[PDB]
């Protein structure tokens, strides 16, 4: 039941069209 957790839902749909991650 966190705060920022569910805020990660917001950008997950709106901002996250592609993914941005470095393997290393």
């Amino acid at each position: 039941k966190w705060a920022v957790k569910i805020i990660r839902k917001f950008i997950k749909g709106f901002i996250s069209g592609g993914k941005r991650w470095k393997y290393m």
